[PDB]
């Protein structure tokens, strides 16, 4: 399994140099190596296709067609919905479909949601507009 | 930004080396092929080609088609040929400007003297400019 700055790097997305002094500049500040290429470049869409591929998610460009089944919904409590940034948002074929808004929070959420799952990644604005719709207070 | 061109572009963004960026423009003297599509073969990220593209003719990259409701009366506004001969999808309306989702940026012109009204223009990548042609203009 590659790191993120090597699946970038393999793309073309930035340079040798780019990715050394990015990881040059984390080892003084802590920032997530995604963070600080997003701010010398490289697009914010871009970043969540690479962390998507790393992790087995799919990158959801948009979310203003999906429907939320409040079916699905009752899987989590809305306060584990905000608190792992995950939206189960229906079924297809036995797995509920589960989109998240950050690819390290994987594993807590497939452990805790115990059943079949397929998981989606979505940018920010977008994650954030599709848990309000299905989880509205 | 809308002065420079591709290449310039793209290093500037910090998306091609000027190493890359000499190979593919001593190659396009040879073969007169696009520039960016020599870019692209030669591993530039097709939606890096596309953003470049889109800053250097003040077009808005959409980075999805898969959101937009093709509104009825502004695809009347061009016939279903005009539509796929200039690669421009007319996707509704803001302010009294028609919105327009080109698959090329260098139609922009020619799209818009044809429309002969205010437009906001787009650049979408070719599948998702395909799909919502299809959607705007089923045959
Ligand atoms: N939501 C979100 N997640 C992000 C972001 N950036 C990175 N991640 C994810 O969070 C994990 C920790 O990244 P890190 O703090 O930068 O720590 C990274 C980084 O310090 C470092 N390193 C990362 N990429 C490379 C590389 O290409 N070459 C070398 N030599 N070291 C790398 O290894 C550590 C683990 O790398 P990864 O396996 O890829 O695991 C990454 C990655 O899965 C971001 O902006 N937003
Ligand atoms: N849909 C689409 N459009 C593309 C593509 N590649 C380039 N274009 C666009 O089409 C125009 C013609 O580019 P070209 O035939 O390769 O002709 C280019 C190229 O031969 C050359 N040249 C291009 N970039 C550079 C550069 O950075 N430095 C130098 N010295 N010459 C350049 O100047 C000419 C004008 O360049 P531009 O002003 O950028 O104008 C470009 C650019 O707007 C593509 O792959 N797909």
């Amino acid at each position: 399994d590659l790191k993120l700055g090597e699946l970038l790097l393999q793309k073309g997305w930035i340079s040798r140099e780019a990715l050394e002094e990015a990881l040059v500049e984390q080892e003084k500040t802590g920032d997530l190596l995604g963070r600080i290429l997003v701010r010398k470049g490289l697009p914010e869409e871009a970043l969540y296709r690479a962390l998507a591929e790393q992790k087995g998610l799919e990158f959801l460009e948009s979310t203003e067609g999906i429907v939320p089944d409040p079916s699905a919904a009752l899987l989590l409590l809305r306060s584990d919905a905000l608190r792992y940034g995950a939206v189960p948002i229906g079924f297809q074929n036995g797995e509920v479909e589960v989109v998240l808004s950050d690819p390290r929070h994987k594993e807590a959420v497939a452990q805790l949601l115990n059943r079949p799952a397929r998981f989606y990644l979505a940018l920010p604005q977008a994650w954030e507009e599709l848990f309000r719709r299905a989880y509205p207070q």
